[PDB]
């Protein structure tokens, strides 16, 4: 279980943990094991979070919080308080949907959500990348459907492509187990590659640094 170097080994960063809440490797102990290695590398907190999800709220990650993201936090909390110690579990946050959209977090949503509208070519790029993700599964879903999924994803990219804080509490880096069409996607963003003026109206010369951990 290591980094797939030099700042990370010398604790520079705060490390978040990404839960994608449904993905059959985000079982309690691979999340064990990625709080485990959080907690021996980061500068000084852990923050846990639901990263994605692929009507009891306005919000598709409000309504996943509240119905499933929960549970899963109260099963990581009780795992946690027998694997580690009482000083390590000092060390990390539980942060929900809200701790992280505060109103910054939520112009740059907001931004983005305009974008789709009005943006023929990126609404087009990012409704034919959720046909991708449901390309490789059984279940069919109409046009309306993916269209639903796509605002999905904007709603989470921003924690994606900038340094946030949760609670209070910046994070400069997160662990994922894999690189994903998302993680590609965000890193062409950061630089200015595709959609440039993403770039230029919601990040800030501080990106958010993408951490491979696996097996």
């Amino acid at each position: 279980m290591e980094l797939h170097k030099n700042d990370i080994e010398l604790k520079k960063y705060n490390i978040g943990v990404a839960i994608s809440l449904g993905n059959k490797w985000f079982s309690i102990d691979n999340i064990e094991k990625l709080v485990k290695w959080s907690l021996l590398h980061t500068k000084e907190y852990v923050i846990i979070y639901i990263a994605n999800s692929i009507k009891l709220s306005d919000s598709h990650a409000e309504e996943v919080a509240i119905r499933y993201g929960r549970n899963l936090f109260i099963k990581i909390k009780e795992r946690v308080s027998l694997s580690f110690s009482q000083d390590e579990q000092a060390k990390i946050i539980y942060a929900t949907w809200s701790d992280i959209a505060d109103s910054k977090y939520k112009e740059k949503v907001k931004y983005l959500y305009n974008l789709y509208d009005k943006n023929i070519n990126f609404k087009n790029y990012i409704e034919n990348f959720v046909k991708e993700w449901v390309s490789k599964e059984k279940r069919t879903f109409n046009n309306n459907e993916i269209n639903k999924f796509g605002r999905y994803i904007l709603e989470e990219l921003p924690e994606l492509m900038v340094q946030v804080k949760a609670r209070g509490v910046l994070f400069e880096a997160y662990v994922y187990p894999y690189k994903t069409r998302i993680t590609e996607f965000v890193g062409l963003l950061q630089k200015g590659e595709i959609f440039p003026e993403i770039k230029t109206n919601i990040l800030d010369n501080h990106p958010k640094i993408f951490l491979e951990v696996r097996e």
